């Protein structure tokens, strides 16, 4: 059953593209180990669970409401769109927005809530005043999942994401309660199954966002330990593949399998 590093470079060859990966311990926030940590591929949807800790430190700073409803229209609609499609009348809640985007990688909740904190360009200036210089968003959904090979538009590295993620669910960047939401949101997601969830057994807990773009591009941020905690950070990417969305998600699960039959070492 191969290593976890050994299995990244495996998953390298068999897609023929960079893959991206590191581990985290929770607590301490260092680095157990790492491939590529400080290249960048797109973030392509992972960077939701990103835009929802900048509304939650709105919300804590008390310019924004969980509870707002936002009304919106057929005209807002982007593909992928599973949950807001369907509440064109009623409109749905800032709380019900970040739901969407985060558990069922709804690209139309991800602009709607763009839009409330002023676009792209103020979710990176948030990032940045946190301390996270490498990690952008340019665009909006679906357009910043466009990967042009090379292109730094809506990329971060691993090791970045990685510590940004540590920072909104275990440091005192948000409240205790916003960052248990954010937690919660990502426990809830039903849309990596075929992740690194695949891998799991049962009794541990796993918080995650998936996220996949042109060019090939898959991947996934992720808090998970045994016992029901999350104990560490797993961030993987890949960009450039030509293979089939089941082999790149399979490539991931793989990765998964090594880091869970060598996690107790």
């Amino acid at each position: 059953h191969p290593e976890t590093l050994v299995k990244v470079k495996d998953a390298e060859d068999q897609l023929g593209a960079r893959v991206g990966y590191i581990e985290l311990d929770l607590n301490s926030g260092k680095i157990l180990e790492s491939f590529r940590p400080e290249e960048r591929f797109p973030m392509m949807s992972t960077f939701k669970v990103l835009l929802c800790g900048a509304v939650l430190s709105r919300i804590d700073a008390g310019q924004e409401q969980l509870g707002r409803r936002i009304h919106y229209s057929q005209n807002d609609l982007v593909e992928y769109s599973p949950v807001t499609e369907k509440h064109l009348t009623d409109g749905m809640t800032v709380r019900e927005l970040c739901s969407a985007a985060i558990t069922m990688s709804d690209n139309t909740a991800a602009n709607l809530l763009l839009t409330t904190i002023g676009g792209p360009k103020e979710l990176t200036a948030f990032l940045h005043n946190m301390g996270d210089h490498v990690t952008r968003l340019d665009r909006w959904n679906p357009e910043l999942n466009e990967a042009i090979p090379n292109d730094e538009r809506d990329t971060t590295m691993p090791v970045a994401m990685a510590t940004t993620l540590r920072k909104l669910l275990t440091g005192e960047l948000l409240t205790l309660a916003s960052r248990q939401q954010l937690i919660d949101w990502m426990e809830a997601d039903k849309f990596a199954g075929p992740l690194l969830r695949s891998a799991l057994p049962a009794g541990w807990f796993i918080a995650d966002k998936s996220g996949a773009g042109e060019r090939g591009s898959r991947g996934i941020i992720a808090a998970l330990g045994p016992d029901g905690k999350p104990s560490r950070i797993v961030v993987i990417y890949t960009t450039g593949s030509q293979a089939t969305m089941d082999e790149r998600n399979r490539q991931i699960a793989e990765i998964g399998a090594s880091l869970i039959k060598h996690w107790a070492a």
